[PDB]
């Protein structure tokens, strides 16, 4: 487990929530 399992998505929370 990272911090909540599956933290960063891949585009949004993945690209860091798309630069907030």
């Amino acid at each position: 487990w990272l911090r909540r399992i599956g933290k960063g998505v891949k585009i949004i929370g993945g690209a860091a929530l798309d630069h907030l």
